[PDB]
């Protein structure tokens, strides 16, 4: 991983530390344990409370995902128990929403939605959209007008016109929801401090540690400071959860997945 | 778990009958930075514990909801159109099915005997053919209430007090498969298992200095304490896991089942 | 029964020191550093436990505050929204009566039968009783009150609504409720605490006496009280709907709910 | 406050445990330091979670009163903007909505709400509210009322009767949400275990730390007493948000805000 | 960062602490570890709790201002989608939400709202709104006017008036909300219980330390002076998050952001 290198400076550090441990009394230099744990226990609360907004982040991304595919079927379930004859309707209405979900995916990850947008839409939709400065809630303001149509249509009912609003309301905080955990990261600060101070505790450790293991002090300061590492790594692997490494959230499986869905319920 | 324990009443027994050849060559173990590590080995585990304590308490409620939503929903088939009973009995029919659905869902496990059970070879190939069978029953379901607004039965605005019920299952549906196929650290729960493991089989190699013929005993203590913890937490990690406790979740589907036939007359014999 | 085995820790330091003797001629040394770790780790893990267990006693807490939040506003629609319709006002304030006291007997595993027959007629009494779930039954029967006055013009479907609503409501109750009970906590959860946290505390002296001689029982005795204090809270918050000290007192809630209800339907004790 | 008496109280165990060290080994005791920090510890960690209980109730207390003008906000709102002519409706439920606020402050005050309510009410009903047991609950009975008359009168439709009726949910929430924090205090097997364990722990703690620490024991021992008996007194200043105090809810100040807001919205 | 003044002044007592060593025992001040060691745990548990309160008021602040985005976003959208003709209510509509935001932030940083109010309303409303003690519930309530006329003149029915009514709901909360994580802070019993604290026991630190240490009394005592002092400052930082400093919520990107988006593209739509 991207972890094992520290785990060797490591082993270095110990190392450093065995031959060397005689020039320390005359210099004055004596490291003990107690105040390093201390300072590890410390570190430890520490970065058990960061890792913890770190993962209630991660879900929250999670969750939201998840409200896509939810809103999306039932908002087509209630077009096909409510105006189970118009499928040009349901067409329509569906392929906004699957656009929805891929433009969300490439908003997040700054990529191109173009392709997607002209797979599943007509080319006049997608120069209104990608003419805007926000074209995933221009989407839904599309997706809005279908369903207002078949309002003054006379096809919905002012009350269940508003049924199908309610979902367009869920898809909408989905996208706030999204926008802000892509602005709104674990504050800096934190991740800041606790990645020096675990980072120096590591390397200090095999010296205050030495005195007391001599030559079990790598296999040992190794083994605590893989622990650290570890775990504060842990809130990496789990602070962009819209990206596209290996452990973050797998955005194009579920929107596969949500345009698979939506395909089951409509026929094609 | 309880292999392990052993494991460590051995590694004690090695560590006793062998510190003898430790002084040689100067290999040294104190308990003090065994103390560092165990103590933040264990804040982590509370940490680990309470994520996982909190999906398990998540993947509670979104049954319970189940519950709720159907009791509801037949609830108000009943005051709303009290005698529409071939309809009664086709919407049951299709929210038990959607529970015992749900739980093979999760479970990976064949669904097919159930929904024979409940519901018509024509809907129960129709469900099957789908890739998402759960979903499909509460879209059947919704065609029941769908047909009674067009029948005129319902009107569109207690057509609508039964259509958020099957919005609270299809809420219900995702959350439990965001938990199922969500174990939110990818395999970095065997990195955290794995730590644990070292740490109480390198433990007793470092208790035995203070404590000699008494290490067994107090190094499989601790042992029990810090493995007992984790265990406890891949227990509550994966509440649909592959060797979960099926108990409530099959009760569950019977309560539900059993309430609904209640509710619609079904029981008790005539 | 707390200070029970407060009691026994005290002779298990005797029994340290008392040994203490000959134990250097038993091979035997017992240090604290290892029992602060373990000690701490226990500390922190009952820390996390207890917990999780306030959560769920603030839960049952106010499950049972939204049953007098819901049929209190159920009857202010009653009455708001049908001023004239006193029948239905009893009938299903009497519902609502038998919804709560029915949920209590639920909860608390007993018979329904007394408080139910002082409500209701026994024709009904008897339906409610012939149900797998007699809460549930009796949110049913409320909802044809509600929903007859629908058939017969008085309510409309948007009136109604708002009523049905608050039937929902009771519901979401009751299968709170439902589910705080048939969850007892996790089976491999308590049992590895009391266990830990006994066999901790008597373990301790031998360990501490070392150190603290004929001190031993004093400071043995304060370390235990201090985690069985918090072990047994843990316990008693666990199950809430239980007959403990901090258990909810169910049958005050439930007399509160009843008189709530009577005075807003103009009647007294 | 009532803290810095033991506070000093520690300071005279301290000067008790020096001067009676030296009839330790005559006595038999031997105090070290180690086993009191595994109690230290402990009663940190259940100090740290207690403590944690009492802010979110504080915080729920806060929310509740932050719910009623929120609520009565947007009833008065809804009023002007769907009955604009009608200020005799206007002015009747406002005077209600104010004197919930009142009566309600008064109701968790356990004190007297007579005065509050005769400068809102008529007393018609003043004396009817009072005659109730839940004068707060009959208050929002009222405001009921002239909602259903203003609906039979025809003024409001079922559905704007509704999205009216929809804010008096939202007061009888905040109602059973504030007497339930009222009468279910936070479990009493807390405080007490806590303070008796923390209590009986500071005044034992020089008479461990004196055989280490020698005549540096006043000053260590008054920091950790003052560290602990803080932290566990900050506790219970939050515990009662509903109180006699100034770290609790300045809920005079609320209701007066609450007022004023109300009277602004309809030019008074 | 007040940290570094802090962090030195620790470097100078750390010196103290080395050259006053030996002198110890002549003055009689024995000072071991353990007994800070424990006092230190102690505030790191607080530490950790208090700052976890923080955060918590720094996310909900943050979700807050979301909803703000969210609301006014679908409130427009349905005006476009019930009403797509009325574009001189819709550009009414818009100003009193774009003047709500900017208005809202003005009321939180405690500063002056006039520029950004005028340069979006008229001057007759641009002191209908600065009269009111309360500015940002008078500029709601303008917007309900609005929402309110169309729905006299029957543009808008009372269902479909009520679908765009909750979205002025929703904002409301978001006042209150906000209101009450400004007016109310968490108490200021943050000298006297942790700021304070913190502190003494830094300081002290290393007179207990030096024994140990010897010649890394400076180091290891600012190492842990600065761990501590770093954490109890993000905690101060993060609890008023409508506040200026460095981690605190961007209030004005915030403002630009709901503003750009409601006049997406001079306020025209398919
Ligand atoms: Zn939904
Ligand atoms: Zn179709
Ligand atoms: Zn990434
Ligand atoms: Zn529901
Ligand atoms: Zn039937
Ligand atoms: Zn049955
Ligand atoms: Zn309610
Ligand atoms: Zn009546
Ligand atoms: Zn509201
Ligand atoms: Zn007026
Ligand atoms: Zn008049
Ligand atoms: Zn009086
Ligand atoms: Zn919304
Ligand atoms: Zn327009
Ligand atoms: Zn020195």
């Amino acid at each position: 991983s991207k972890i094992i290198f520290r785990l060797l400076l490591n082993v270095l550090m110990s190392i450093i530390a065995i031959i060397s441990y005689q020039w320390y009394e005359q210099l004055g230099i004596h490291l003990t344990v107690a105040p390093f744990s201390l300072l590890g226990i410390a570190i430890a609360i520490f970065l058990g409370f960061r890792n913890s907004a770190s993962y209630s982040r991660f879900v929250e991304a999670r969750n939201l995902w998840g409200t896509v595919l939810i809103a999306e079927r039932t908002l087509v379930r209630q077009l096909r128990n409510i105006l189970p004859a118009e499928h040009d309707a349901h067409r329509r209405i569906v392929s906004y929403l699957v656009a929805f979900s891929w433009s969300l995916k490439h908003q997040l990850r700054k990529t191109d939605p173009t392709a997607d947008l002209r797979r599943l839409l007509p080319e006049e939709r997608v120069t209104e959209i990608l003419a805007s400065s926000m074209p995933t809630n221009r989407i839904l303001l599309l997706a809005g007008n279908e369903i207002g149509q078949l309002r003054e249509a006379g096809k919905l009912s002012d009350a269940t016109y508003g049924l199908m609003d309610n979902k367009l309301d869920e898809l909408a905080h989905v996208l706030g929801g999204c926008e802000r955990l892509a602005t709104t990261p674990v504050p800096f600060a934190y991740t800041l401090i606790l990645q020096r101070t675990v980072y120096l505790f590591c390397t200090l450790l095999p010296f205050a540690l030495v005195g007391d293991l001599h030559y079990m002090t790598p296999f040992v300061s190794v083994f605590i400071s893989y622990t650290f590492l570890s775990w504060d790594s842990l809130a990496e692997e789990l602070e962009d959860p819209f990206g596209t490494a290996a452990n973050d959230l797998p955005l194009n499986a579920m929107c596969n997945t949500i345009e698979r869905n939506l395909l089951d319920m409509t026929g094609q």
